[PDB]
């Protein structure tokens, strides 16, 4: 059944199916209803009355329960000629606030349509449910088609990406990101898809080895990098660029995936509902009973580095064979059989290292009564006894110019071997990553495309440290579109002539920025390191100093009234709350080279390797050492940006519908709260104010003709054919500039015309 029309694949539940009849029935528009909030306690889930006041001063409406209270003209929020539903760019709204928008994106899901646009906003809201909009013919429907021929998708952004780098040749940036809980993991496990298929290297078909290579190289990331939390059964558990390369003529050619921050904290600690990184289950749960023991497992109930929290019995999918697809797509990208046992050597290492339980010792002097676990935990990464305890209890430190062993007590052995089993996963999979990266990875790669797969405003009371960098890198990027955006209205004004009495808009936030990675003056990560350098540090006065550097000093500090603990922020999207502990030591993310050294060798090419390699165990030696996290984060986000900067993007944002992985309902509660949350209402509300429905531009031929007698459909050309209108009926010609070449109806000016259904 041919691409045109109705009746497949495609219209069904990706195409809001238009009629089999043709005429102007399908609706007819007059009157108006306003938009309302019925409770003046509870700011969300609206309602709709209509209208009856048109007050000059105020505006006054009618409602369904009794109350006929009044509203100010600009805080109405109003409601569209109900012509309007399934609009699949928003733009196209005639008035917009809140509600109108929630609803425009409800019905474009009660017909299961997570897809829809605003402008260049691709907005995504995850639906939970299984629904055929991928399959090789939604690809044969897009590929080579224009954002305007086809209904909207991730395969609709994703081609465009592809096309227009072919064309308007130059690198192309991909940026998906939403609260965590929103899918984005799975769109961009299709960009990679699509592209790969299109650029995908056969006849007809087929994809010889590379462009498959690369597919099943995600298995492996989220094997690891992806884990299950309440929000999910699989979360996106960490960022990455994941970024691609071709040849010039159009076929692709390599891939380069960076990875950053990860909750390395998933290893030793997890509650309610929660599991681990599954690559921990699969291990013990699909070895045959064979490698169990050729390591020794047996029970992975039998460990409290997974028998704690209570799920971890497995929802949903089975795994016991998930296993034979992650250690089947390794040796497939190429993974040797010998050594990628050792990822499983060590995988266990860890698990018998939060076994052990120091017990105080007599006295003090804390120590392990009897011991198993760590006879057998040293006995897979191959490392003596003796020695692998020892700097674990003993470890030596130095107190001016002598050093020695200090005995550690519970109080802190407690947390070494905790501090040390991320020190491995951490590193494991960085290097992990390291690998398959470095054969996919490319060298003149004449042209990519990278994708961006990062986090929104992670907001919380018990945000901390990690909040912050997440937070740092979102707001460094919401200017990186405003301003973007920005240099929009600059060819927008070399063809519409003369040009607005101009914001000349730039950030409004190199300000919060500035407070946080701030130079001189400085900054909230200035003290963070300046202070990171030796132990008589107290939290108590990290917060001291700040208040006095920043409160009362700076627009988006706030100093709490009664709490001292902690502080906050005024970032974009209103404040964030930083409490902060232990700052001071995740800064650094210490460990003995008591330890290192006990593992720095072994038998074994990788830990090894892990604790070998420059590039895997340490940061560049810059100020005489180690240069801390905090420095860091800095040095890669900015770099990250800067080839951003060079490259045109394509925003998607991923909106999470409901909290208990419930498809079907979708409460007001959060979508609405985060709308907001992103720049994509208030992203044209406040900055298209000019130019309304933004058409396929001015088109004034056969289009829209049923006006009475005088304003026809083909004069001479596209443009003119009817002018002296606005300026004469209706009101005058302000609404519309006249620009020598291009021109735009300023539909905000209509109010005597253009209502009723003839």
């Amino acid at each position: 059944n041919p691409i045109h029309d109705r009746t497949s694949d495609y219209h069904k539940y990706l195409k809001v199916k238009q009629g089999d009849s043709d005429l102007f029935k399908l609706t007819v528009s007059d009157k108006r209803y306003i938009w309302y909030n019925p409770d003046p306690k509870e700011r969300d889930s609206y309602e709709c009355g209509e209208i009856v006041s048109e007050t000059s001063d105020s505006f006054t409406f009618k409602t369904v329960d009794g109350q006929d209270r009044q509203v100010k003209k600009d805080d109405a929020n109003q409601r569209n000629p109900i012509k309007f539903d399934g609009v699949e760019d928003m733009s196209e709204l005639s008035y917009l606030n809140e509600p109108a928008v929630f609803h425009n994106l409800r019905v474009r899901y009660n017909q299961d349509l997570i897809y829809t646009y605003s402008g260049l906003f691709l907005v995504a809201v995850n639906p939970f449910k299984r629904i055929p909009i991928y399959t090789q013919e939604m690809v044969d429907i897009f590929k080579g088609r224009r954002r305007n021929e086809v209904a909207p998708h991730i395969f609709a952004i994703s081609d465009v990406a592809y096309r227009s780098m072919l064309d308007d040749r130059q690198n192309q940036s991909l940026l998906i990101t939403g609260e965590s809980g929103a899918g984005k993991t799975e769109n961009t496990k299709k960009v990679i898809q699509y592209l790969a298929s299109v650029a995908g290297r056969n006849q007809a078909n087929g994809s010889g080895v590379l462009e498959q290579q690369i597919l099943q190289a995600n298995p492996i990331l989220e094997a690891f990098g992806n884990a299950k939390t309440t929000r999910n059964n699989n979360s996106s558990r960490f960022g990455k660029f994941i970024e691609i390369q071709f040849n010039s003529a159009g076929f692709i050619s390599g891939a380069s995936i960076q990875s950053y921050l990860l909750e390395k904290s998933r290893v030793v600690f997890q509650s309610e509902t929660e599991r681990n990184y599954h690559i921990f289950y699969q291990l013990l749960a699909g070895a045959t009973a064979e490698e169990k023991k050729a390591l020794h497992l047996a029970g992975p109930e039998s460990f409290n580095y997974l028998n704690q929290s209570g799920c971890v019995d497995i929802k949903g999918v089975s795994d016991s064979e998930e296993f034979k697809i992650t250690r089947q797509a390794m040796d497939i990208v190429g993974f040797s059989q010998e050594e990628q046992m050792s990822i499983f050597k060590i995988i266990a290492g860890i698990l018998h290292l939060g076994n052990i339980k120091f017990e105080k010792g007599a006295g003090e002097g804390a120590v392990l009564k009897d011991k198993t676990a760590l006879n057998a935990a040293s006995t897979v990464f191959g490392v003596n006894p003796s020695v692998l305890e020892k700097a674990l209890m003993e470890p030596r430190i130095l107190a001016g110019r002598d050093l020695v062993a200090q005995h550690l007590n519970v109080e802190k052995s407690s947390s070494s071997r905790d501090a040390l089993v991320k020190a491995l996963y951490g590193r494991l999979f960085l290097w992990l990553v390291k690998k398959i990266n470095n054969v996919l990875c490319q060298e003149r790669k004449a042209y990519f495309i990278g994708v961006l797969d990062i986090s929104g405003f992670e907001i919380f009371k018990v945000n901390s440290f990690e909040q912050l960098c997440i937070n740092y890198t979102n707001e460094k990027l919401q200017q990186f579109f405003n301003h973007h955006m920005f240099k929009l209205e600059q060819e927008e004004y070399l063809k519409e002539k003369i040009n607005w009495t101009f914001i000349d808009f730039g950030l409004d936030s190199q300000a919060t920025i500035d407070l946080i990675d701030g130079r001189q003056p400085p900054g909230i990560l200035a003290l963070l390191d300046e202070q990171s350098v030796f132990p008589n540090a107290t939290d108590n006065t990290l917060i001291t100093k700040l208040h006095s550097h920043f409160s009362k000093k700076n627009a988006k500090y706030e100093e709490p009234r009664f709490s001292k603990t902690e502080f906050g922020v005024t970032h974009y999207a209103g404040q964030v709350m930083y409490e902060i502990q232990d700052w001071l030591e995740k800064n650094k993310d210490p460990l003995q080279q008591d330890l290192e050294l006990c593992f720095k060798d072994s038998s074994d090419n990788v830990v090894t390797k892990l604790f070998n390699d420059p590039n895997i165990a340490s940061r560049a030696k810059k100020g005489a050492n180690f240069i801390t996290v905090a420095a860091q984060y800095k040095e890669q986000l900015a770099s990250l940006m800067a080839t951003l900067e060079t490259t045109n993007p394509h925003f998607v944002r991923c909106i999470i519908p409901n909290n208990k992985q419930l498809p079907a309902k979708l409460e007001d509660k959060v979508v609405l709260d985060q709308l907001r949350c992103n720049v994509v209402l208030e992203g044209i509300r406040i900055t298209r104010k000019g130019f309304p429905n933004r058409i396929i531009y001015a088109d004034f031929v056969k289009r829209y003709y049923l006006l009475a007698p005088n304003v026809p459909r083909d004069a001479e050309d596209s443009q003119k054919a009817t002018d002296a209108v606005l300026k004469h009926l209706n009101i005058d010609p302000e609404q519309y500039r006249f620009g020598i070449t291009k021109i735009f109806f300023r539909a905000g000016q209509l109010a005597r015309i253009e209502e009723a259904r003839e």
